[PDB]
């Protein structure tokens, strides 16, 4: 089902230069593209197809890794680069894109790199062009909704023209190689699944932490907040991958179908539940990176009711996971850039050792998705009569230094060209994720909850550290 | 106080025990097959003191102290008058014990407050261990007896129960289900020097499987005690050995393979064959391998693959628990071996724990998407650069000083070992089975290589 | 939510509108479940006004005697209508309040179903106000089934469609999930570890007599395994729904349907068996063979037998033995989960049979759940003491004497007047059912498997007992 | 060979043992050569007291087993000499009474532990002791562990442990014997027999009667010493034991002793929380008005007749699983039974629906009937508007119905035959006894320092209100049919 005609919308955007064109050339330069591939890039600004190509070369030079860069391999990729100045608002403009496009039976992959308000106009023009017709796919990587209603608004109006199979919603997460091995680690190994239940598993937690701020995306970040921005998709995907029941086989939908279910089955957070289970944290002026950094209001310059931090004790309510607290924690201006997963297991049924002897420490498996990728499992070992909880450590980066550090889109981009792709979100996953997330905002918006701030680099609001510790567990911290 | 190390003037107590004993610092009495002087025993100790940890010997004023305080005394072990030339260890052998035990006690008196450590196989047939034990227990106290397994005291052997029972993840699969087979391997690069004749009567099997490994097996297969009591531990090991599937005269043909180290190379030098070194024809098995079966609710149908040898290509000690594979491969044929997870701990050669894991390879939606096996390492001897890599024997003497057997073999344990062992012997001897020569530095007879492979399993090689 | 006062009946002339549907409806109105204000169209044209006489003939001799009463019948007789029309002719179909919902029940054949849609749309009956139910044997091939389904879908929304399987209404079939997931003892055992094989048997003493002509089309495997027995497999293997939802439960069956090991053309010689009932004894009486009863020589199976495999985490490697049969020794539908034997016999072989535990759900004619345990016989023996297998028996027929509900159909039917539809199948379910069964038929046709004769009343072809025998498994029978 | 019944005048001998022996004679499991010599403390001195034994046969033995002709064959194997354990000098009369040493002598002390030691001293003078001689004892085996040990120590000093065959009446009943067959002869249970899958265990011996003619012996001990140190504690070991490798006497025991060694100490502190005591009180029993225990005693009474405990085995398998023991006299019904409540379903797929989904339960009634059954949830049949109904149900097995044919025989006949056989299979070991004794001695001390008072319950009532609350605080209840 590979597509030899693809159209790049929003080609004027930073993402297309920053994450799209470099990924493409990276696929080119290695030969994953059928050389009979058309790529009709479209932007409002005016450039000659040879012209646009020169702009792309700048982007390729300013973004593609130097080792990949080759003046021959760039040129071979540019001769598959064709552009066409078009207004969306005017559907009559699209026909010029249509003439460039390769025959429909070969098919068209339609990337949308714009704003969700701009989505509605563009789809209409394609049908007159004929690009709207089946044999056309469609990817989306935008603020395509903040609540259900918009997402339903945006999706319902799309599903009018295409179908779910045509739609390829994309999550930057799942591009990540580390995110992907997680299914392999759980289902390529038979030790984890026996204990991957409510019994022998005590608490689990997610922490996507970053020192960076909302530098540049502020004003636009102020609309999402950490919870709309990172946890809505990115983090709930981690939960799905870690809690999903296995599919019978590695199918796009069957994999999705289990994640969809995990999204569907979770403890809802209600009005009364939110004060107990939710924590907010804005950023105080603080020194981060050894350099003093300004508060959120400092940079924002305006009153703001957005988070930057979130931390939620979620519950998966399925036979397997019912009653296992899932402790989420994301935020900016944190002590380290370290996204990580810690599964903590229930302690041994009986400590047959002396009370004096080191208290047993529950076995825990830790995976850090970013920046370093490592997998470690806690154990107890008698010391050369005492013990130390010592770790069985492994670094993926050490394991495969040679493998190329491809970009997260290079991979995502091809799945879309190749055929049905499991790394792309579905409406069923999308509606459920809002279901949980939305209420949370409405319930705590209805509760006049206002974020408790911390000085930047403080590890977040004190109110947080107690959400976990009033149940008796601590957030994993390096020592 | 005053001890007696009968056979301290020997290899047993020149590197393994007495050289290690330097750390164990009372007047020290030591018997001697080569009966030298008081100062000379210290001088002989001083050469062994030279063969000790460089830092600990250099730091110790003990080497000066050893010259300062020393005891030597014609052992006269055979003589009823073997004594007078508090606790004595029998660094002697089973033969150098029975008469030795009878006479050493009589000259200085005996009864309680006297040591009783076999420090030996202390038996050939059951009757040997039986008779020899029986005459001891009727003359000592059961608490006084300290049968010694050089291994059990080794710290790496010890953390197993902490490993096994301090960790939730290992036990759910530790079953008949969830384990495909277990694998124990005692390797040495060395041949036999000066011990071949004693070894030749004993056999490799008797020297290591009966004492060094069977305990290891218990530690690996035993059901836990309610609490970590000396007898609570031992009572559950006894349960293991007594649940060992007997090797009949029929089970020996298919389930065992004998070997013998031939002539070859070891490292950068080349060594000669075994019998030629002996100078007399030997039918002793330098190398033996067993397909032991333990039958219990937990394990019935889990093969235990034994392997200890001499002049082996490399010396390594470790256990390979290979787990029963995933009930289903949720992936396509094209990507991933999906090789079974295994837990491996190096023991005597180095202390490390590693678990086999399978991780998806960095990949793009190419036609092939393989997942590679990866291991989680812990260097038990690299994280504890603070803890002294102190010898294993040194600690056991502390337990003797306590007078509580924290780790000494029990008769009800021991008698379980021979009954199984001797059934291999009486049996395969009744079938006229003979040892197979193997090149020095190779991996025993090729008859073994087929023992592992008729099941669909292979031994463990790092490469 | 039906707002429905109108019922549509097709195929009344069949031995189904009389034996099951007409008595079923008798209950729906004789206990206040049918509105007082609340049609009969014949696949075979019949003289009219016969039905008021016909129901008394057909019902009296079909409905339960205790249930039967002179009064209840008159109201039912009045409500009933009878127009003599032909499915082949659309104009006939046109010859019914709009406000009342029209619910269309199709008790004809799959081929006749398309015509009914053809006349309804044109007669004025098909309406958003119309809900249509369809018989279980719809289609002989996935493409034929997909053909009819696609046509109905344009005419009717999926919700209006109510795909019928009578097995899903049988009480013993319904509580199967309650048995499995309302009880924690069963689930730990329900895995590749702890289950040796599952064993299903729908047994029948009666060969088709009137229906042989229509049967010869659909093999015993098509008539029963496609719908009835294949649902049983879902209930006995389906992973738990997080919550019981009509679609999620159907969704999880679909997952089970899709995880069956493909019976190709190479796995048909080894994992399937066909049979045709020869001549023998039925009730001390001599009854004739298939080919005698039906003159045309035929390769049709009056008996089938499968060794199906579910290849997921839970079930990979657990054999599934399915044996629908005609002219068999008994009418006993019965699932027999046989569990893995003790990991070790800590008991001497001489005194121990140590037979494996078996969960036997008897679905008909008697409701009788039971479990088998081995218990020591009471005697004084110094050695080799004997141990005897014993059964813990239950009787849903004896325990629920008070509940007193006669038939599955009345619940399913009433449900269509209610519009619930949880029992009714879903399209995605249907199509995964066919593709698996279609392969088994194609492989035998490509592999030229021909039914073996079995004297009528002998469990089946000798070949079945050997399909189990090679694997050590036997066919459970009361001994 | 030759049997001796020390304690011959005992009511227990009259009902439990003399009927059992008749059954062995009737079935011809008893040698014609074998002769039984009985010494009774206070009555029926004449050898023709067989009539007194025959009286015992009538009021106790089953009619079908009873056979007028068969009695005489048995009674003319009965030889009685009046003897006093306290005076050794009269032990001789038991000797000079058949008892050829080569045939050998099987000695039964239906006497109390206090009388145990004295009887042994007479036998050694009589030449009864040492070779060719066995020895049986009884359930109490001493007031305390030191008390049992002092009597114990001298037994092994006199006969080799091979020859002591201590009797725990429960171990040997067929329903008690099957337990291990239940546990390890099937694969269904053990997946869940752990601290994951189980809510709690419940062992309960109930009795409609009080103590009559047993009161003087009874007020020395108490119900826990009477039917717990030996009986109910054996049952606990069988329920919680890790399986043996293969079914050998010591292989079974060595794990049972561990279950006893595993149990957590009640201690002085836990008794307010884990111990409930009762004193049988005047009321109804059997439909009859029966007298209160103190009034029957004729003296103040500190002994329970009822106890209820929250036992804890602290091993890998059972750590933290409460075991609710409850043995009583004048309880509403006679019925020994075990109820395993399995930990409830992990999550409910039909949580919205009304039905409770009660936790599964394995019920084994050892007495008075023999029965195993299983709690399962199954959907209630209904036509449902919206919402669903689920009713719990029982999978039935009446062992007696399954094997009615095989003769039903007294546990003692199995227990006694092994004695002549010289078999220790249903006979307790000293290590078994000490572990049971230390636990009991510690609860008794805890009761002593806290001065707990048996709390009076009515006759025919479910014990004291104190016991119901101890079960209630967990949420657990007591199984009561209906
Ligand atoms: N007893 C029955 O007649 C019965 C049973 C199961 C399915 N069906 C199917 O429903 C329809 C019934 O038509 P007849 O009543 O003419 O057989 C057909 O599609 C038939 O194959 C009938
Ligand atoms: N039913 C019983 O009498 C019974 C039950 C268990 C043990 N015992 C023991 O047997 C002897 C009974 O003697 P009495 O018949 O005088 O009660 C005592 O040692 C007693 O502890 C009696």
């Amino acid at each position: 089902n590979t597509v030899s005609t693809m159209i790049l919308f929003g080609s004027t955007g930073d993402l297309s230069q920053r994450m799209l064109l470099p990924a493409l050339y990276g696929l080119d330069a290695d030969g994953l593209l059928a050389d009979d591939l058309r790529i009709v890039c479209t932007s409002r600004s005016e450039y000659d197809t040879d012209g646009f190509r020169d702009f792309a070369e700048k982007a390729l030079d300013r973004f593609v890794a130097s080792d990949r860069l080759n003046d021959d391999a760039k040129a071979k990729f540019l001769n598959k680069l064709f552009y066409a100045t078009v207004d969306i608002t005017d559907p009559t403009q699209f026909g010029k894109i249509a003439d460039l496009c390769g025959p429909v039976e070969k098919g068209i992959a339609i990337y949308l790199a714009t704003s969700s308000s701009l989505f509605e106009g563009a789809i209409a023009g394609l049908k007159q062009a004929g690009l709207a017709g089946p044999t056309s796919r469609l990817a989306l990587e935008k603020p395509l909704g903040q609540d259900l209603a918009s997402s339903d608004h945006i999706n319902d109006a799309v599903l009018k023209v295409f179908s779910e199979k045509q739609v390829y919603r994309i999550d930057h997460y799942l591009g990540k190689e580390t995110v992907q091995n997680l299914l392999t680690l759980r289902f390529g190994n038979a030790l984890f699944e026996p204990l991957w239940n409510s019994k022998g598993i005590d608490h689990v937690q997610i922490s996507v932490a970053e020192t960076v701020g909302l530098e540049g995306r502020i004003g636009y970040f102020d609309s999402s907040g950490s919870l709309r921005d990172m946890v809505q998709s990115h983090i709930l995907q981690l939960v799905a991958l870690v809690a999903m029941e296995p599919p019978a086989h590695m199918e796009a939908n069957a994999v999705r179908d289990e994640k969809v279910k995990v999204f569907r089955a979770l403890r809802p957070i209600n009005n009364d539940t939110v004060i107990t289970h939710t924590v907010t944290g804005q950023y105080g002026a603080g020194v981060s990176g050894g350099k003093e950094v300004a508060g959120y209001i400092d940079e924002l310059g305006q009153p703001s009711d957005t988070e930057t931090f979130v931390a939620i004790k979620a519950h998966v309510d399925n036979w397997r996971w019912h009653g296992v607290p899932f402790y989420i924690r994301t935020g900016k201006r944190l002590p380290a850039r370290r996204s990580e997963i810690v599964v903590q297991f229930k302690p041994v049924p009986h400590s047959i050792f002396s009370s004096s002897g080191g208290i047993l420490q529950p076995n825990k498996l830790r995976i850090v998705l970013q920046p370093d990728e490592t997998i470690q499992i806690s154990i107890m070992v008698k010391e050369p009569a005492h013990m130390r909880e010592v770790w069985l450590d492994l670094s993926l980066t050490d394991v495969f230094k040679d493998r190329k550090r491809r970009i997260a889109h290079e991979r995502l981009l091809l799945d879309l060209i190749e055929g049905d792709a499991t790394l792309f979100v579905r409406r069923d996953e999308v509606e459920a994720q809002w279901i949980w997330i939305d209420g949370i905002r409405e319930g705590w918006k209805a509760n006049s909850m206002k974020p408790k701030t911390y000085v930047s680099g403080t590890w977040g609001p004190i109110t947080a550290i107690a959400l976990v510790e009033r149940d008796g567990v601590t957030w994993y911290d390096l020592e």
